């Protein structure tokens, strides 16, 4: 007694709606594929859209395929209130079923149907006459949601986040779970950050000192101060993600691969409708050293202000990207962080 998700009814909606608008006998495998190719009713970007044009093929021409491939189906002149269906597409749900009780699931979403769908026929010669390969867009549907199962009856989301969870680490979800402990003396620290944050005129405040003297304390502090909503108005809601260079690092083997997954990360942030202030230590390994590729990423994104950064960096290394980059100073806000020996010997003299 397994149930269906709230996208995979909607397939099976759209296609019962796509049969009686084209007055088709009996459903066929060729509506639900045709109702995957259906624009949202949100605008959002569909499933089958976002694996086939990530796969590098015409999404176009597959579209153009489908629908001339349906028109094709004949007419039934008088249309009848009972749509059954075929004995190709009942095959298809019941392949969806073993699919889902195969990978552990709790629910039949879109990815079961469309493996389902792949084994059919009729499908078949559909993405050899749009020139797809229909084994590459199974490898896509496979990578998409990585190993994550389906618990809900909405965990069947179209475009999941790919770049923000392999690259990137949330600390806002992981201080509601309480994984962090606060430390003590830095709350005064703690507040110029968030002051700066909430500012729109240099909104990005940048943390100067030692690595290993309490940097993470600072942010993981700020990201607590969120979770109980403890923040100005702008940054209510807010998730505190930090970018890890050693995962952007790791299998970028090619010229241009590091940039590619770097954009890909702000990307998936310019588009959150939330919004998301991103944590980037050691951040002279990215807007210094003469790399000019990563700067001219990260700079626009910050002036369309969707996203606001909290950089992390030695005093040397600050004033090393300062001397030679004036844009960069007028975005981001200086914060030192010093030792708790000195930062309790400044205060009393």
């Amino acid at each position: 007694q397994t149930q269906f998700t709230e996208r995979a009814l909607t397939i099976l909606t759209l296609a019962q709606k796509l049969a009686s608008d084209h007055q088709h006998p009996q459903l066929q495998p060729i509506h639900i594929l045709a109702a995957f190719i259906e624009t949202p009713e949100d605008g959002s970007v569909p499933y089958l859209q976002n694996l086939i044009e990530k796969g590098r093929y015409d999404y176009d021409l597959f579209k153009k395929v489908v629908n001339r491939n349906l028109v094709r189906i004949p007419q039934q002149q008088p249309a009848p209130a009972e749509i059954t269906p075929s004995y190709a597409l009942g095959k298809v749900l019941q392949d969806a079923a073993k699919i889902q009780k195969q990978q552990k699931d709790s629910f039949i979403a879109q990815d079961h149907i469309l493996f389902a769908l792949f084994n059919d026929s009729s499908i078949q010669q559909i993405f050899k006459e749009a020139q797809v390969d229909i084994e590459a867009i199974k490898q896509q549907a496979l990578e998409l949601r990585g190993n994550t199962r389906i618990d809900s009856r909405g965990a069947d989301t179209n475009t999941p986040l790919e770049y923000l969870s392999k690259y990137a680490i949330d600390m806002t979800e992981q201080a509601r779970q309480g994984k962090l402990d606060p430390v003590i003396g830095r709350e005064e620290e703690i507040r110029s950050t968030i002051r700066v944050l909430a500012r729109r005129i240099k909104s990005n405040p940048c943390l100067i000192g030692e690595p290993g003297i309490g940097k993470t304390a600072i942010i993981e502090g700020v990201a607590q101060r969120i979770i109980d909503d403890d923040v100005p108005t702008i940054l209510q809601g807010a998730k505190l993600f930090s970018l890890d260079l050693a995962a952007l690092t790791a299998g970028a083997k090619y010229k241009g691969d590091f940039e590619e997954r770097f954009k890909g990360v702000l990307k998936e942030i310019e588009e959150s409708k939330t919004l998301i202030v991103l944590f980037i230590d050691e951040i002279h390994m990215l807007m210094g050293n003469g790399k000019d590729d990563a700067a001219n990423i990260l700079k626009p994104a910050l002036s369309r202000g969707q996203l606001k950064v909290i950089g992390a960096t030695t005093n040397n290394e600050y004033r090393s990207i300062v001397e030679k980059d004036g844009a960069f100073e007028r975005r981001f806000q200086k914060i030192e962080v010093a030792e708790p020996s000195v930062r309790q010997t400044v205060a009393i003299l």
